């Protein structure tokens, strides 16, 4: 069972608290959603402390379709409508400071441009190679997605409410499952937690955000 | 100089002919565009012979933003308008036969669904995790992009005019340059060629497609 495999990381409240602390230290975490949903684990990083080396690891070890989780307000500031009349907006590229936009450094530059609380729509070309996602108001208490988990995690840690995610992928191209996620987290010193963990945590610590 | 580094692979005409033969054998090739353009090398595969293991290699070794190069006609058949009023359409997912769409197998399933000459728009959900690109009519003699190179390569090899591409990426997240591309091609037995090679080839062999 998954709850028994995660015991190693502590009880649910500890798993949340350890994840929040890692984010405050500028490290990444591994977030699993429900087993009966996608049953996938994403690498999560805070935008505020995002480095080229973190982005390189995400590209190397995950699907490479690296997403920027934004508040509805920030996506509205950037004039990012849904890509289609998972809440993908149109993809984005920094208008300045990048070349082709695909390199790890370029993606970070685009992400920081987009997440800047003083950003303007002209700051971003469209389309590009970073994929923004709109988190639902209410976070994981409204939608149990990694998108909401990501932004909720940043808010609960006291950070700017923007993060990046990408799905952990096995070398043979299949999606990592809990055993593989646990091993990856130990290898890279990243705490593991679930959306369930965050839901119980927010409810019991009566935590509106 | 790049032309001297590629000499190992044969003269320009040989580099084209070797690439075409690899595609007919169901193997991949490495296509470089102009040094003063993106100066990037993409892994290219024919859709017709695409395997999960080929897709896994692309995700592992490239940006992970794996693109499906289509004729304008095929994109029109699928009712794929531009993602924005590089010719990205809206992203796509197979409507059937996939789970979350990100796994190597799922991407291949989506690609084969989209490239089927009998496909219908209802076959594809939007958005998704495969990114189609419209090749310009005229191919590399109209636009010197990897998008056109990909589709031109399939036509010249006598294959269905659909291929996939993705940008070769170094482990540190920078984009591979010619030395690294050459080494990768030797390691994985993939021929290397340039868009320039294909332009001279099409012009001299007076090759409309
Ligand atoms: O497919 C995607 C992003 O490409 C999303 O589904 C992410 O995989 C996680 O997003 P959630 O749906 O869990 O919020
Ligand atoms: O950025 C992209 C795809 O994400 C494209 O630019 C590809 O990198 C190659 O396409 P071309 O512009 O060379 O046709
Ligand atoms: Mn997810
Ligand atoms: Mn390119």
């Amino acid at each position: 069972n998954q709850s028994s495999l995660l015991a190693e990381f502590g009880d649910p409240i500890t798993r949340v608290e350890n994840a929040l602390q890692a984010l405050r230290e500028g490290r990444g975490v591994l977030l699993l959603d429900d087993e009966d949903r996608e049953n996938e684990g994403d690498i999560i990083y805070a935008v505020e402390s995002l480095t080229t080396a973190q982005m390189a690891l995400m590209i190397r070890e995950c699907s490479g379709i690296v997403c920027l989780c934004l508040t509805e307000a920030q996506a509205d500031r950037l004039a990012l409508p849904p890509m289609v009349v998972t809440a993908f907006t149109v993809s984005i590229e920094a208008k300045h400071g990048v070349t082709t936009g695909v390199s790890a450094q370029d993606r970070v530059t685009t992400i920081k441009t987009a997440a800047n609380p003083q950003a303007k729509p002209e700051d971003l070309a469209r389309p590009g190679h970073v994929f923004p996602l709109r988190a639902r108001a209410g976070g994981v208490l409204a939608r149990r997605g990694h998108t909401e988990g990501t932004v909720d995690l940043m808010q609960m840690a006291g950070l700017q409410p923007a993060g990046v995610l990408c799905e952990l992928t096995n070398p043979d191209g299949s999606m990592a499952k809990t055993p593989e996620i646990i091993e990856f987290g130990k290898l890279h010193n990243m705490p593991v937690l679930t959306i369930e963990d965050m839901v119980q945590y927010r409810i019991q610590f009566d935590l509106k955000l």
